[PDB]
């Protein structure tokens, strides 16, 4: 199936567009190719600085009657440096004004890290290291929560939160909607067994960011592995007659997961939705799932200090 139920009642497309690192001139028609060939979710944030440009694409695209906003799942982040109750609406609102919405369908807490209030998306101190915000993640949860009484927001979510802070949250006491999803990286070289069980077991979906190990990461390493040619997965995907890129995308679909691969190739964009056509076996899962080295892409390391930074925890 092409949709997944959320704990709102609201259905979500498994398969969505990324749009970290698109270049604002070149994710407009991205995002229209990309509507054109049937996607239906677009992953957003305000700190990928390109969301006016998408905005103008999901905009002609409504206009054009190509597609109806009932049937578009289009997400973004709320940054660090938005935590305080007072800054929650504002970051929502600019984010609803450059996508040309009225409402999102999902909102995500970005990262469970609060940073200074600032124009800067990382304020640094003397040293380099991040200068946090007080604020409590339950604070912050409380004004998502806020967020959907208003009808800003169809539903709310986490992002980048370990298996003790979705707990912190399911036991906010007053909790009045529970995350919808936690989006998290995850692919061959990072499992994520463990997470994915405890989100899943508590109604949560879970979305898989950099499913094909983001190689246009911009601290890409010549000595890091390679999903996209690692020959084992390369050999999965000629026994189905796929791509590297389609194996890697599909395998996330067949554990209940959303998938987010990012493009701004159009022919990519069209090659990467094409996985609802065949199916792994069990025992190709269990061969990807076998790759797992707990390699991250993205590790957040200017934050390991902060109290709250989620990957000293084993999950
Ligand atoms: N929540 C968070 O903290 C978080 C973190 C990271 C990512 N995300 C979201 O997840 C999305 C996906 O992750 P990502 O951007 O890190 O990386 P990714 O989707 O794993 O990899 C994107 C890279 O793969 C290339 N690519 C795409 N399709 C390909 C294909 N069929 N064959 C060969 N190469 C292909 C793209 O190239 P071209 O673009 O040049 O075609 C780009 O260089 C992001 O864009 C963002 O929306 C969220
Ligand atoms: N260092 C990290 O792990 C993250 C990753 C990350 N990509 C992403 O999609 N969400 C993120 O927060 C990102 C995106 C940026 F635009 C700038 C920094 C950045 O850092």
């Amino acid at each position: 199936a092409s949709r997944i139920l959320l704990n709102n009642g609201a259905k979500m497309p498994i398969l969505g567009l990324g749009t970290w690192k698109s270049p604002p001139g070149q994710v407009t028609e991205a995002v229209k190719v990309a509507i054109d060939v049937g996607y239906r979710h677009i992953d957003c944030a305000h700190i990928y600085q390109n969301e006016n440009e998408v905005g103008v694409a999901i905009q002609e695209k409504l206009r054009e009657q190509v597609v109806k906003r009932e049937e578009l799942f289009i997400v973004s982040k709320l940054w660090c440096t938005y935590h305080e109750k007072g800054l929650v609406k504002g970051a929502c609102q600019k984010t609803l004004s450059d996508l040309k919405l009225d409402y999102l369908d999902l909102y995500l807490i970005h990262w469970p890290t609060g940073f200074k209030p600032g124009k800067e998306f990382f304020p640094l101190d003397e040293s380099g290291n991040v200068v946090p915000s007080d604020t409590n993640i339950l604070d912050t949860w409380a004004a998502m929560e806020e967020l959907v009484d208003e009808g800003l927001v169809k539903a709310i979510g986490i992002s980048n939160f370990n298996h003790l802070q979705v707990e912190m949250i399911l036991n906010k006491p007053g909790l009045k909607y529970k995350p919808a999803v936690n989006q998290i990286e995850c692919h061959p070289y990072l499992t994520q067994e463990k997470l994915i069980q405890y989100c899943q077991s508590k109604g949560i979906v879970v979305t898989a960011y950099s499913p094909l190990g983001s190689p246009d990461r911009p601290w890409a390493k010549p000595e890091d592995p390679s999903l996209l040619e690692d020959p084992r997965i390369k050999a999965i995907a000629a026994k189905h007659n796929k791509t590297t890129a389609q194996v890697l995308i599909r395998f996330p679909m067949q554990r209940n997961l959303v998938v987010i691969p990012k493009s701004v190739t159009p022919e990519r964009i069209a090659e990467n939705f094409k996985v609802f056509d065949f199916e792994l076996s069990s025992q190709d899962m269990t061969t990807l799932l076998s790759y797992n080295r707990n390699w991250r892409v993205c590790a957040l390391l200017s934050c390991t200090s902060h109290k709250d930074y989620p990957f000293h925890e084993e999950f």
